[PDB]
């Protein structure tokens, strides 16, 4: 039997791990979405083809670095190529554009010229406008004025991707000592672990950023340094009401944000585990301990949450990762993330279809292993009672699905809701979720296993009528996607009237 | 909060059983049936209104005793008292009927005295077990003749013999051609032609008697419902009531009465082709040790409910009620229990048939086994069901689960399905859900039937149907819906499931809708 | 294939139940000890002798009726037929004395034997006026509680005589209710009245309670079974009442009525234990909920690790038969599986026809029943529910049950002065039989109210080295399970003991061979 399912009903998640075969091959369709992030190894039309053919979802853009001319002409490849598969609406794959905003951020004076700071001798961090350019090796300018105030004595403050470090021995700037040393350039990244950072939700930059994603129909942003609910509410004003139908992925890169986890959760669409930073910021040994907390209450909520950053680091420059790094993504996708991500991996690498294809390839095989008995009995325990028909019906779906192994949930939904409840539920089957709308066949791609389907054709004169065809078209979709086959059984949901929130019909179907 | 759930939303079996509260009104219809025997206690038309209308779902005849002429009396006036409700369509209630078989039965010869005479046999003595014809009707203190001739090689020295109900016991001593040589171990008055029980014997009987096949053609031609056959061992006793009833008779269900340890340890097999079980308390606490019944019972309903089949538990459950207006404390600990052990129906023999009581007992019953239904750990009891059941492609039962698992999720007031046959309504009743399965159809046969399935709340529909097919369906999930109503069952803002099918006829049910009434 | 272990590898409960099987028969001793209560039936030294070999363990003397020098014979014939089994210590068994309070009651008016007929459907007039105190007849019945006209509404029932009487409230004026007789019968004098639904206030210990509480400290009873028990002010009353030498006398808390059963936390907090009192229960609250308070409170004596009794009507048609009912056998069954400490028997024993036959077979179901439990899930709800401790006791308590399970052993040997490390093993809920070796009379007494817990009562003067005294009583328990049966060459048992003399110090768990 295939898709782990030998192991599939054991009584204990040990005898489950016991029953894992690596004969037992996946069947079913990769449901963890794959991020790219754009740079030159990946701006090509044809590049991006080959990227969209590899298992590509998502195309992030990263406002750290780059003009807004640069990342339009990113969009205008992305979309490009993306486009170039519309001539065939049955096997035509949504890729969603995401803008990952530089976000607020701490940074050193101007001073290719390095300075060493020596570790046990004594530096000043200033704040004083004058020193915008006179860095020294015993002297850091920063441009955050308020840092005098939010760092105590004993606190530290990190420079340059946490190579350096310093302890605040007297304040009143702040007097340091240098704890760990190093070579220190101009205009370098700042951390302040343990620290309320006072920045503002989004920077200038971060609102003008915002502004063109907007006015260039981005479908997600992932906002940098989310600390609260406030800073989330922040990026939201600054959308605007043009860019309410964006949905917000927080990314969680400090202590204050890991903590104050549950209101960040509560207003934003989904989280992204932002690891690096994170690494930064809290030691390096505990990171999983955040990323697995974070995944375990974006599960439990039903939200999208992103694992990202050095899952596949080494092939950056070798065809073929470590064995470590096959082991993060599968155990991410096992940990129940949505999504996971690919940064230097596919921006400058030089094997960003392959590090594609191998994510895709370890989600596959990760996503078949999981424990679909303890999984589904927890969430069930967990999610509380609803009487909102689209959840019962997405619940009794699922576990009709189980009952039958069906090979997919077919769903209709206009702003992809439905699919999301479905997928909340983490079923085996894929579910495929037919839509009119292209922002939310872009959108869906952040919940596990909604495999969306554009549908084109005008509406059909009789309601019914276009809800059937609807339906026909997931199941063509799957069968030339070699997904669906004759005599499978689906499980299909749909609702009693057209608009978005109607969803209340479960049928069980052979094909 | 009411219907146990405080308890419902517990993380452990112990902290459920701690969280049970008797302040705590049950609001869910009671779902176990009630099976009432009929006797003199409860034949007249007027009575069994009033035992309808106390909650008794199934009549129950003893073919043990009593004519034809009999039963016939007895059927039509159950019917009548059925049918003067028809008046109401919201409000009918369906009943059915069923026939329990006299079953294959050794019995003592007819003592010397004459029919009406009696001897006793004492304690210590010596009694020959012959069955030779010679005495027949040669009966005294010391011989004992049967009508069942291998009792030479079934009964070895140590095993036991009784007599009348259980009331005389004996022990082989030795075995010869003149018969087996017992002591008595229990003494007592013996009367003629009394019953004979051959505890963990294999008995050779046939599996149905002749005036068994009788009997059951008087059922077939009577229109009944169902069949308990007594004394069933076999799946051959069981396979030859099938073929007693005959083609005409394929509609009937079959319960099977397991009654000895023959029956116990071949379960699976009767089972296997029986319809459902009922657990046969009564001989069974003869033919095994009474102190093991109840591992028994617990073990019979547990594979019932784990095979998704009907069982009932029988005899006994009320008994002083026969004669008293309140039962004992175990009595409705009892009643109680065999709703928690997972009974699909429960039974009245003596408490309806010749008591004092029949009405109350038949309302002490639905007292109780509402509560308990309240009182069920429905999390574990749901999540082993689930575990338990094998995968299935039949769309049926694939509904049925995801209804199941909805009306969970949003604590429906009810399940409400249209079903041909009552398979779609037992195929939801087998996942016990919470929720009242209300079942709209147009066989009054089946709306009699589904009665055996816990928590199937009958409904016959009447009227002809709609010139559009659609329309008819909705037609009938509104009677539904308006029966549930006016029974006190739903109200304005309840969640309700609905289980409907893709065409007309049997066996195409694969749609569930939640609706809002 | 025994002891229902093939059930007790189960997965689920459902699979447990499935696999129970009526072939496999029960090995270990009878777990549950049995309550019989004294009467006419159960008297003479022979009867007892023949109800201690029987199965009885506590002996249960109901207060509500006869004298002190009458329930001083009864003492006297228990105490003679125990003793006479001592002159073999291998076999002896201790048996407990148990006092049942009267309790607060409410009574009708005396009518010495006379008799009146109460038919169903005619009217009765219920009144306080003490005019009418002797002037009880068919249509007229006087009680001694005067309130009793305020707190009964129309529609409000009234039962008397053990709740063989029913009378409905029809209307309520100047001379007190008039009824209608719901449920007929024959009344006598001075009978017991219970107002379900009424909120009766009553003191919490009678005169006569405080006497019948000094009569059981001057005969040295084990345990008081107090009536109506329903706050834990009543509980604290017979505790002062006991006195400062009856501190040593266990005090289970009967749960009689409504308030009883809503302020069963406090009751508990404050009582050695609990009595399921489903007689006047019954009659207090519908009787369809019972099992609800039952299995209730039953679970949360479980939870807190404290002996619960359940009671009353277990075995009734063993009064005139000698067989019970179906539904008598499932409920003892039923009880067991609950996780009743204990069972008992009151007519049963004390009036019946049948009283040694009502003790074995309350026996013999205890026996199947406690091979039917599903430790697995019961061992892990425990552990999990049961709070983390530092008190070695407990702490080796709970690894000694995890020891058995692992391997299976016949039996789990504990050495204990007051009986408190046998009942920490007990509240775990062992297979394996818990051998309590004591030098304590009392102690050996009063431990049977924990289930699984077989006392054994060591005579010998202690051995000049505490250590050689301590495994001279360890092999005293291992030949006393040999002779008994419940030991056999081979088997496995967990011996739990202590570092040093004197209650409290058990810290030692060790695994030996038969
Ligand atoms: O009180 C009960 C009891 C009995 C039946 C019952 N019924 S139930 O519907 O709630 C149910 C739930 C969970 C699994 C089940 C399996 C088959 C049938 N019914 C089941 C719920 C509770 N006990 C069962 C036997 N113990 C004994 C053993 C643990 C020590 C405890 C008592
Ligand atoms: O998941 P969403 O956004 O609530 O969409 C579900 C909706 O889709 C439908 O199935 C189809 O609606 P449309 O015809 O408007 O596309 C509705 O019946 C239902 O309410
Ligand atoms: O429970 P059963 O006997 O399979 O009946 C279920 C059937 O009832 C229906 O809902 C109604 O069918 P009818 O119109 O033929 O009565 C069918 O769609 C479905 O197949
Ligand atoms: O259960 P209890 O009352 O604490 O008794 C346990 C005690 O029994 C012993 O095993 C034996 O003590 P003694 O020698 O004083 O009887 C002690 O080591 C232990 O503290
Ligand atoms: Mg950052
Ligand atoms: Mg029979
Ligand atoms: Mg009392």
């Amino acid at each position: 039997q295939q898709q782990q399912l030998p192991a599939a009903m054991a009584d204990t998640f040990l005898e489950h791990l016991c029953l894992l075969d690596i004969d037992s091959e996946p069947v079913a369709a990769r449901s963890t979405s794959i991020i790219a992030t754009i740079g030159p190894a990946s701006r090509s039309v044809e590049r991006l083809k080959e990227m969209i053919k590899a298992g590509m979802n998502i195309a992030r853009l990263n406002f750290s670095h780059g003009s807004h001319e640069y990342h339009a002409e990113s969009i205008a490849n992305v979309r490009e190529a993306v486009e170039s598969f519309a001539g065939s609406p049955l096997s035509y794959r949504p890729v969603a554009i995401a803008l990952d905003t530089k976000g607020p951020e701490i940074r050193t004076g101007i001073l290719e010229s390095e300075v060493e700071l020596v570790k046990g001798s004594q530096v000043l961090v200033t704040v004083d406008p004058a020193f915008r350019t006179r860095g020294n090796a015993n002297t850091v300018w920063v441009d955050y004025p308020n840092i005098v105030r939010v760092v105590p004595v004993g606190g530290r403050i990190y420079i340059d991707d946490g190579l350096i470090s310093l302890v605040v021995q007297k304040i009143g700037g702040l007097v340091t000592q240098v704890e760990n040393g190093g070579v220190l350039g101009s205009r370098k990244g700042v951390n302040l672990p343990g620290a309320q950072v006072d920045l503002p939700g989004l920077s200038e930059q971060d609102v003008r950023d915002l502004r063109f994603g907007v006015e260039h129909g981005v479908d997600i942003v992932f906002a940098s340094f989310v600390r609260k609910a406030s800073d989330v509410a922040a990026v939201r004003a600054a959308l605007g009401p043009e860019g309410h139908g964006i949905k917000i992925i927080s990314k969680i890169e400090n202590h204050e944000g890991v903590k104050r986890f549950d209101e960040i959760l509560e207003v934003s669409d989904g989280i992204m585990v932002a690891r690096g930073d994170l690494g930064i910021e809290i030691p390096a040994e505990k990171v999983f301990l955040a990323q697995k907390m974070m995944i375990g209450r974006c599960n439990l909520a039903g939200k999208p949450v992103v694992c990202a950053t050095q899952m596949l680091e080494s092939m950056i420059t070798k065809p073929r990762p470590t064995r470590a790094e096959t082991s993060d993504v599968a155990n991410a996708v096992l940990d129940g993330a949505d999504c996971i991500m690919l940064s230097g991996e596919t921006a400058k690498g030089n094997f960003p279809v392959e590090a594609v294809k191998m994510q895709h390839a370890i989600a596959r095989e990760a996503e078949a292993a999981v424990y679909h008995r303890q999984l589904f009995e927890e969430l069930r325990r967990a999610a509380p009672l609803s009487r909102d028909p689209t959840e019962v019906t997405a619940i009794g779906a699922v576990e009709a699905a189980f009952k039958c192994c069906a090979a997919a949930i077919i769903v209709l939904t206009t702003t992809g809701r439905s699919a999301q409840l479905l997928s909340r539920y983490r079923p085996r089957a894929a579910v495929i979720a037919v839509t009119r709308s292209a922002q939310a066949a872009r959108q869906v791609h952040l919940c596990r296993g909604v495999f969306p389907l554009l549908y084109r054709e005008p509406p059909e004169a009789i309601w019914a009528d276009d809800v059937d065809r609807r339906v026909q078209f997931g199941i063509e979709s799957g069968k030339l996607r070699g997904f669906l086959r004759v005599g499978d059984l689906v499980i299909v949901v749909t609702g009693w009237r057209p608009g978005s929130g109607y969803t209340n019909i479960m049928r069980v179907l052979s094909i």
